């Protein structure tokens, strides 16, 4: 059955070493990683969703504003989709199965129409890539179980800048939301 | 207290002559009404919501795609606003209270962050404007019911193809709804 | 596939001649084509899903509560299942896939587990049935629509008090949400 | 400024030494503190939900079926409300301002009509009490936040069965969600 992966804000912002919230080398480590599984996904058939932030440095309305420096923010290099994976995207950007999704929250369902685009394609399964694994992976992770689809979480394709909360959040994806984690080649992980 | 106007697909391809899905007399003759309420609820410091159809001829995965020909594709002279609506949101489409948001279901809630917006600026009321009364305002109507919002009804600036439709649409806004039916002035009418 | 036929408000108060908010007449001459085409898509491996008002007196926080009188209360004969549609949810309320929920807006989603009982089977396809045509069924249709669903209306299962806003609705289902409309054999009129 | 607590499956098989699924003393040590603040916020007027898990045997339907041992099945002793909230709501259940609401997912939100019930009271904040820290409360707080509430989370009055996990979750309100952290008296934590 053909499937859907989520990109999950992989930008300069988050990845890049002078990025404006970067998780450092954590998220630089899994590049290759994720870029090989996005391709994979892609010339196998699967939907492809690049769900990223999109920030306004003067919006007080936003309780996010108060929480993390100003990031991601819209017309800014911030945004470009960090390593090989942008190359992806030059390369695949304009086929009717990729997409880029504006997001404000940290889950990619939250004000999007990610969950329309995904019935309307009878997605039953999506595939989780991304950073932070805390944050926006684990905030989408739970709005996928709750809206009843089955989740993959590419392990060696997310990254957060802890840890100890890189390994919660995997285990909360696994016990909790009864996901499979999967490597780069979309092979499930004993 | 400070509340949200919603304009509402009032754009050529649903107002002009030439317009690719025009409602034609009926629309063209809220055109005063429409942009006088809207500039009036603007004047006062409202919130200003455009939240307008942005479609893809290509898209088999819509199920409206089969249902109405093209209108409001992306990039076209159809997305413009028509008459002095047009006029206001050149010279006050950057300001940080009026707003432009891309659709894609007839409900201005559907797959948008509407409800977020709103929820952030703690707007208890929608006003609603546009076309078609008893299409994209009926489902935006029963959305904003539905999300707990009261709801008004600017009844000389909302207009259906259909005279039969129109006042069916009215009636269930009263009715069913609770919503308060005004005037371009925003005064109830009796 | 397995489809889930949505049986919407269809009880003594909406129905019957003493119903505090009765359609009378019209909702009561659907009673044979609404228990035939539930029995018939429950012989047919369909889910069945009785989405019934459950209000309470005295619920000032409720909108509703002033635009209609006391109907559908909790623990009260107004919530009862009219006629052999009723009989049938004696017979069969305890199959697997025969559900009875609780509602308190019009629509058969709002505030409710419908979507998520509908997404734990992969149902695509709600057909629809019961009353009124331009209330608690349209605003079911059109959350069903921008939900996903494919969506079938069962002409002669549902009702309105007014015919011209049964019309309507019949209308919008068709042309606006793209609805198939069925008699009580589920075959496309 | 009325605010709505909500208590999240403090009942036997989460909390009893017995409990099917039990967090064991961590969930028992909280019994005082959660009992208090929940008299006291129903002292000050505010709204209390008591949100509980109500799973059936064999919902083979269910992902979460496969994921944990049966736990507060339907009609069995296992949905007690624990300690002195069960005799709080005993005393104080048929009051107008306390609700008890069925749930099938770990959030108080999913598939429930809340969300419906504190925007008809136009309620801004929720207090969230109960267990587990990062599972129901976590999926509470993270709708909450996305929903657009104010949320304040009763430390002493949240436990789950692992401590490390407890300290992810109450970084996460904190940090990421921006909620307030309060103790027993509903005083603010520094
Ligand atoms: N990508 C993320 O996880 C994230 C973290 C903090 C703020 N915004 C997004
Ligand atoms: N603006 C509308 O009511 C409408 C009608 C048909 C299709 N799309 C939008
Ligand atoms: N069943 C209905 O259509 C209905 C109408 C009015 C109030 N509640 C329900
Ligand atoms: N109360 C909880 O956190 C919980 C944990 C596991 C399963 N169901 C509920
Ligand atoms: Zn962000
Ligand atoms: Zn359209
Ligand atoms: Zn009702
Ligand atoms: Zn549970």
């Amino acid at each position: 059955m053909t499937k859907a992966l989520i990109s999950i804000d992989y930008t300069e912002d988050f990845v890049a070493d002078s990025g404006k919230l970067t998780a450092g080398a954590p998220a630089q480590a899994i590049s290759d990683a994720i870029s090989k599984v996005t391709r994979l996904a892609f010339e196998r058939g699967d939907y492809i969703f690049f769900t990223i932030d999109a920030h306004e440095e003067n919006d007080c309305f936003h309780p996010e504003s108060k929480l993390f420096p100003p990031h991601n923010l819209i017309g800014t290099s911030g945004r470009n989709l960090y390593g090989d994976l942008g190359i992806f995207y030059q390369e695949h950007g304009s086929d009717s199965r990729v997409f880029w999704m504006d997001k404000r929250h940290y889950s990619a369902f939250s004000g999007t129409d990610l969950d329309i685009r995904l019935r309307e394609r009878r997605v039953s399964t999506v595939i989780l890539t991304g950073v932070l694994t805390d944050i926006s992976v684990l905030h989408t992770a739970i709005d996928a179980y709750n809206l009843g689809y089955d989740i993959e979480i590419v392990k060696p394709a997310v990254a957060s800048i802890w840890p100890e909360n890189h390994q919660f959040a995997l285990g909360h994806f696994k016990n909790t939301l009864g996901a499979k984690l999967v490597d780069e080649n979309l092979n499930e992980l004993f």
